[PDB]
């Protein structure tokens, strides 16, 4: 009886690299995945979490990912994974931290992340990921810390941050921002009167100057 919860979680080893063989243990023909290494599983049986941090792990994530709905924590971080982050993982509901930092990511961050409305602990961090945010991430508003820094990130929605009332901290740095107006008016602003949220300074691209340092014009 095969346990659909093992063939999405193969389905990951299918297209990664070890080199490790830290998925070694992951056999599908068992009964459950909870057996297996790195791998943790509630009183009922299925995946709550995923603990693959510091593998070594190349090649790129699987849309067959999202079909573990139970799945809670999900720590990918500090691989060489490449490619795009999933839409599938917006199928993840129980989600609370999802860490993707420190890996080789490209593309832009997923929409359909603003479907995890359990989510507190989002780090994308550390990545090749170009520049948004999904406006859609203002539907967590259980998000607590935001770590996005070291990216492509260019501009932010307007209004975004506003319900996200749970936000404690936030890393924007290093990522080459668009100062122009009145694009960076929000951000600007947001960043300014929320700065002890911050963590470290978000600079503008090109001129050097911290975001919360500009102040735009009307007319
Ligand atoms: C989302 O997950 C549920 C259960 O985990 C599954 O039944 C459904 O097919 C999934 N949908 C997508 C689009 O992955």
């Amino acid at each position: 009886d095969l346990n659909t919860e093992g063939d999405a979680l193969y389905s990951l080893r299918q297209s990664l690299k070890d080199a490790n063989n830290v998925l070694q243990s992951w056999d599908p023909t068992l009964v459950n995945p909870c057996t297996w290494f790195h791998v943790t599983c509630n009183p009922d049986n299925s995946v709550i979490r995923v603990d693959l941090g510091n593998a070594q792990l190349s090649g790129a994530l699987v849309p067959q990912l999202g079909q573990l709905k139970n799945l809670q924590y999900l720590e990918l971080y500090s691989n060489n994974i490449s490619g795009t982050i999933p839409n599938e993982l917006g199928n993840l509901t129980n989600l609370v931290s999802l860490d993707l930092y420190l890996n080789n990511f490209t593309g832009f961050i997923p929409e359909t992340l603003g479907q995890l409305y359990k989510l507190r602990f989002l780090r994308l961090n550390n990545n090749s990921l170009s520049g948004s945010i999904p406006k859609s991430l203002t539907n967590i508003t259980t998000l607590q810390e935001l770590a996005l820094d070291t990216n492509q990130l260019k501009s932010v929605p307007d209004g975004i941050f506003d319900r996200l009332t749970s936000l404690q901290k936030i890393w924007l740095h290093t990522n080459p921002w668009d100062c122009s107006c009145p694009r960076i008016d929000y951000l600007s602003r947001w960043l300014n009167k929320n700065s002890q949220k911050e963590q470290g300074s978000a600079k503008c691209s090109g001129s050097g100057k911290p975001v919360r340092s500009i102040i735009c014009p009307t007319s």
